[PDB]
DNA sequence: GGGGGAAGGATTCC
DNA sequence: ATGGAATCCTTCCCCC
């Protein structure tokens, strides 16, 4: 088996570059408001430029322009950035029938009956790399190895416009060479478990008998690193599909009100329920973020679908268990429908 | 002893 | 300090 892997690079900061090239060599920062105050909200992505100053994903844009006061900041248009990578999975899907697209940015292919050899393989990545760049005017950075696993750690090696091809002999220098923190699954809540189990190496996980392993990190997590170490994890690419849809806004500041949260919960419910094509989701999840930045929500399933009307109805309900039950203020309310008919 | 669901929370990744 | 989505984990539940 061979998976090749194709992760689009610095995505949303280089589709505004590519929709504006007079940004090319400039710092981006895809920005993500909230409309509390002027510059409240957080960073989405941000280019190369930006990101060599510790410019990243996930930090306030506050701190952000701290560090990059003149750094260009554009606000999230992800509509856009969401038909621009529709293109590109349909050009993928040119060279492999086989394909899993994984995220906004992210598809594998299965190419085992499409080539011999890594070789080859190495080649047919330069062609994809190619046809991107020339079509869509897009740098991506591709991953060649036997599973979805190290396909998808190669291409992390070779970020950005890289491409980089792990063989079966190198997979096994890695199992024992590689920090378990950079295995995909292994967030730091995960890595740190992992450390007072003394679990470095991914090849340590065969030297800890399986059932503390199970007790620290549950049996998914447990048997999914103990296959990838004994070079048994070979999961297949199949057609991922779309399980729940929702919305989630920010308030313009916490609070507790019914009446002063409610006209956000229905805007999160009415952008939900546009984005839901014409698909009828037995299930309901009214999700709030509390003050202390903890989330907390609560949910309800039918025997039928969920109309617009129904779904204001409830979701009402299921705020008031929250206000009632937990006793925090909420900082954000959103909505997630699921379990499709 | 176990199969489903269903619900609430946890954790991860982009 | 945002916003979207998946997956897995525990408990609870009904019932066989
Ligand atoms: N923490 C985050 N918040 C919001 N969006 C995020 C995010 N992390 C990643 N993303 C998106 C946008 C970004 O361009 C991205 C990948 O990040 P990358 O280009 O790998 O750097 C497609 C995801
Ligand atoms: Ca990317
Ligand atoms: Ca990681
Ligand atoms: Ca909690
Ligand atoms: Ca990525």
């Amino acid at each position: 088996m061979i998976v090749l892997f194709v992760d689009f690079d610095y995505f949303y900061a280089q589709v505004e570059e590519v929709l504006n090239p007079s940004l090319k060599g400039k710092p981006v920062v895809v920005c993500v408001f909230s409309g509390r105050f002027e510059d409240s909200g957080a960073v989405a992505t941000a280019n190369y430029e930006a990101r060599k100053f510790g410019v990243k994903a996930g930090i306030p844009i506050v701190e952000a322009k701290k560090i990059l006061p003149n750094a260009v900041y554009l606000p999230m248009r992800k509509e856009v950035y969401q038909q621009v990578s529709s293109r590109i999975m349909n050009l993928l899907r040119e060279y492999s029938e086989k394909i899993e697209i994984a995220s906004i940015d992210e598809a594998y292919l299965d190419i085992s009956d499409k080539v011999r050899d890594y070789r080859e393989a190495y080649n047919l990545g330069l062609e994809i790399k190619n046809k991107i760049l020339e079509k869509e005017k897009i740098t991506v950075t591709v991953g060649i190895s036997k599973n979805k696993v190290f396909a998808k750690i190669a291409a992390d090696m070779a970020k950005p416009n890289g491409i980089k091809v792990i063989d079966d002999e190198e997979v096994k220098r890695l199992i024992r060479e590689l920090d378990i923190a950079d295995v995909p699954g292994i967030g730091n809540i995960t890595a740190e478990k992992l450390k007072k189990l003394g679990i470095n190496k991914l090849v340590d996980t065969l030297s800890i008998e399986f059932d503390k392993l199970k007790g620290m990190i549950g049996e998914a997590k447990a048997k999914y690193l103990i296959s990838l170490a004994r070079d048994e994890y070979n999961e297949p690419i199949r057609t991922r599909v779309r399980k729940s849809i929702g919305r989630i806004v920010t308030m313009k500041r916490n609070s507790r009100n019914l009446e002063e949260i409610k006209p956000y919960l229905f805007r999160a419910i009415e952008e939900s329920y546009y984005k839901l094509d014409k698909r009828i989701p037995k299930a309901i999840h009214v999700v709030a973020v509390t003050e202390d930045l903890d989330i907390v929500s609560r949910g309800r399933t039918f025997p039928h679908g969920i109309s617009k009307e129904t779904a204001y109805s409830e979701s009402v309900k299921l705020l008031q268990k929250i206000l009632e039950e937990d006793e925090r203020k909420i900082r954000r309310i959103g909505v997630r429908f699921s379990k499709f008919i």
